[PDB]
Formats: structure tokens, C-alpha cells, sequence
């Protein structure tokens, strides 16, 4: 049960980690495109998807594992007109590490904390 | 362990994703929504779209190596908490079915789901 | 181990699932709406509501021989995001009053959730 920290992605606003490493599995919280650094939320939704994809992947490799180790992800959305986008960034984000894509559920809710376009959470595992 | 688990008796891959992992002591399905595996067709009534998208669960954790009765996990995403007592109806009926013990569940209202199916079910089974 | 879960301190299972399931490593909760155990209503107030589903959670997770702290996951569903800095400080003072290190956490608002409450909130614990 270690706890994982990261600068690479967001920091903890509230009463949650960005990742816990129990071993043999990791559990990110779920990630929305808020900027590392400045806080700040990209407008178009290709960047979104780049960007929650990038701060998934910063708790993923914090805690010493790959892109490829990703075995599970939810991507949960606003728009389903976002999705073809999404979908390509999402893709092409798992063909540049060479990983294979995890399994995954997608649906789109009402609205996400601070009205970003996407959400998403993932698991990975050591071996 | 990781095992990319693949079925001609599950909808094919759409997009960037594996129909189901297979970690050795666990086994993780993608979210199934009620795509027939063989034709592609979405059945209309909210009872034939819940019993298929337990089929395709089950399609997937069979695959593996499972069965039915190693699924501890599920979560069901639905379009509509008034259809909840037929899905609900089927739900229980597939377990039933297979004498498999009810595993733990989340079920929420979402606004809509891919392919504008009234729900969408990913499940975690473990293998002893 | 595939140890079904059952306690009085959680409202029984209304349906075809079960309150938790203990796998030897981990235990995975239902979806724990705030539901009170001994009058089956449910509070009006969201802080109310917050407290409550928590308890519902804690109540599971120690029938399985763990405590708040080995909780490590949460995903929070919540029907109004108006609601959510409220949920949150109940969420935190809970885990406080546990001496217990935060759970990695998801949350989004959905449409509907059942009975119509403001929350559900589901678990993953484990035992080392």
C-alpha cells in the first residue's frame, strides 16, 4: 500500500492521492486535463484527452511501471460527439509507447469536476 | 500475468481497446454493451439488451477459462433506472441460471452510452 | 477465497448481488447509497447522505476484518456537482477521524441514482 506523488500531474485538491501501488497492481485516481504546472484546462477536446492520457501516465510511470502495464482504464466523457477525438488520441497515446490497448469501459455523465470534457481512470500491474 | 483475451463469441474490438486481461488471479472485462457478436445489431427491448450484454460478459470471462461463478465485481452503467426492475429480472435469472452466488454491483443512471445502448456492464472475475 | 460479505451495520441486499466480497487480498464493496441500516430512509441533508454512505461502507469493510486505512479506492457518484464541496468535506473529516491516508479516488456526476439519493459510493480494500 504505498502511496504515489507525482509533479507530473495535478496535485491533490481534495481528500484523495493520484495513485496507490499495493505490489503487484496500481490504482490511479481519476485524472482530468488540468495542467501540471499552471493549473490550467485546455479547450479543445483533443488536447483533453492528451492531457488526462499524460497525467495517467505521470502516477503510472511515479510509480516505476509502463504505458503497456495499463490493463484497465474508464474513460468517462460529456459529449459523445467528443468520442471519434477522443477515441484517436486515445489510440494514438498507446501505439507510441508500443502498448497494447487495455481493456476498457466509456460513457459519457452529466458533467465532471471543474466541467472538463473527460475523466480518466486507470489500473496497471507490476508483471 | 497479462493475457489479451480475444472471442469470435463477444462484439469485436470497435476502438483502441481488449475485450478482456487475464492476470492470473484475475480477469478484467472491457464494459459490454448489447451489440449482437454476430450480426452487430442492437436489440430494441430493454430486456433482450440485458440479457445480451450478460452473454457477451459472459463470452469474455469463458474465454479465459472462467465461468460465470468466478465473477466477484460488477458495474452497470444504464440509460434509464426505470428499466431497472426487468434488468434486474434478467440479471438475477443469469446467475441463477449458471448457480453462480450474486457478486457485488454498482448501478448508475448515466446520460447515454456508445452506440446509444440502454446499458453497458464491465465485470472482475478471479480465478479461485 | 471469493468470501461473500454480510453485516447488519450496511442495509441487507434488496436484489441479486451482495453487500461485499473478500478475495483474500482485497474486498471489493457494492455501490453503498445512504440508505440507515435500522429504518431503511434515507437522510435529506447531503452531508447527512455523505456520512452515511461511508458508514455503509466502513460497516462492510470491517465485517471482512478491515478497517477504514486499508481502504484504497473509492469512486464517488454524485447526482449534483453543487454538492460536491460539502461531500468532500464530510469525506475528509471521515478519513481523518480514521487517522487514515486519503483512497485514490474517482468522481462524476451521473444523471440518476437509485431511490434518488444524492451519492453512492463504492470500495476496494486490502488486507496487506
Amino acid at each position: 500500500k504505498k502511496i504515489i506523488e507525482t509533479q507530473r500531474a495535478p496535485g491533490a485538491i481534495g481528500p484523495y492521492v493520484q495513485g496507490v501501488d499495493l505490489g503487484s497492481m496500481v490504482f490511479t485516481s481519476g485524472q482530468i486535463p488540468v495542467c501540471p504546472q499552471t493549473g490550467e484546462i485546455p479547450a479543445d477536446v483533443q488536447d483533453q484527452a492528451r492531457l488526462s492520457l499524460e497525467n495517467v501516465k505521470a502516477i503510472v510511470v511515479a510509480a516505476g511501471l509502463s504505458v503497456g502495464d495499463i490493463i484497465k482504464m474508464t474513460v468517462f466523457i460529456t459529449d459523445l460527439n467528443d468520442f471519434a477525438t477522443i477515441n484517436e488520441v486515445y489510440k494514438q497515446f498507446f501505439d507510441e509507447h508500443q502498448a497494447t490497448y487495455p481493456t476498457r469501459s466509456c460513457v459519457q455523465v452529466a458533467r465532471l469536476p471543474k466541467d472538463v470534457k473527460l475523466e480518466i481512470e486507470a489500473i496497471a500491474v507490476r508483471s
